[PDB]
């Protein structure tokens, strides 16, 4: 049924068919992230851990449609509460495991956050969100194992929010990337 690509190039450039258009079908193109399994042969290049924080590392610019990055989570490592965009995110497993937690949108009001969702991203699996779906934040399970995923965002974007968990307070951020196609950069 699903299109199984083989190696991560195959998916690449099924990815660049998936977004040529004007329409995307979310759950076609889950399935088919999701299908592939991962091969640290073919993404090695990219994975390029940092000691304190999480790393974020470009793969393919999709002609403009999307940002194709691999994000290296080392012990212990995670995110902080944020938002997407109005972007479709898919973000796939490629090694370890990540807790992932819902948010709900926080008021005008200063207030404890709300958690909708908090489950764990299995081998290869492929999650999705956007903005109407919630806000998240992702976790390495492992506090002596790392953590890969590979993670698709349509349109691009370069700043998000953070939230503050105890108030809802959001702060801009500007994302910044660790390496480029496998290159390190400034
Ligand atoms: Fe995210």
């Amino acid at each position: 049924e699903v299109l199984k690509p083989r190696t991560l190039a195959d998916l690449i450039r099924i990815l660049h068919q998936l977004f040529a258009g004007d329409e995307v079908n979310v759950e076609e193109v889950q399935a088919i992230m999701e299908a592939y399994e991962s091969d640290p042969t073919e993404w090695a290049m990219y994975a390029k851990f940092d000691q304190y924080r999480y790393t974020r590392n470009l793969v393919d610019q999709g002609n403009g449609k999307f940002n194709l990055m691999i994000l290296c989570w080392g012990e212990g490592h995670g995110s902080s509460i944020h938002d997407h965009t109005n972007s479709h995110c898919f973000l796939k497993m490629l090694q370890g495991n990540l807790k992932e937690t819902l948010f709900a949108w926080p008021d005008k009001k200063s207030n404890e956050m709300v958690k909708k969702s908090e489950r764990v991203l299995r081998e290869n699996q492929c999650a999705y969100i956007n903005d109407s779906v919630g806000l998240h934040r992702v976790e390495n399970i492992s506090h002596t194992e790392p953590a890969v995923s590979l993670h698709l965002y349509s349109p691009p974007f370069d700043t998000c929010h953070a939230f503050d968990q105890r108030t809802g307070h959001k702060n801009k951020v500007t994302m910044t990337f660790h390496s480029k196609f496998g290159i390190r950069t400034p």
